[PDB]
């Protein structure tokens, strides 16, 4: 379905990822993050959010798949706190870094990250 945001109506597609990708900012992160179509609830994003969010998405830019979840948690114990394992990111996203944090960081798909 779409998403309006910024002027603009941006393509998701049926698990609600934004297919118009390379349309993504901070704006359009936060439109995603309180889109209840693809969400039970939505996510208020802390900076905790934002560094996992801006992770996923520089790993996509580079390689072109979302980082496997091995990676992501050992990514969080550095640069997020020491203690931020598999259930914390869930704490933070929910449905989790797949459903959730590759979703709002605009990640067109998900693949890569389990």
């Amino acid at each position: 379905p779409e998403l309006e945001v910024k002027g603009k109506k941006l393509r998701l597609d049926e698990d609600g990822f934004l297919q118009d990708w390379e349309e993504w900012d901070e704006e359009v992160a936060e439109a995603l993050a309180k889109d209840t179509r693809f969400s039970p609830q939505p996510i208020e994003l802390t900076e905790e959010h934002w560094k996992i969010i801006r992770y996923l998405r520089d790993y996509f830019i580079k390689y072109g798949v979302a980082p496997p979840v091995r990676m992501l948690v050992k990514h969080c114990k550095k640069e997020v706190r020491p203690d931020c394992n598999l259930q914390y990111i869930y704490k933070l996203f929910p449905q989790g870094p797949a459903k959730d944090a590759c979703r709002i960081a605009g990640l067109p798909k998900p693949t890569g990250c389990v």
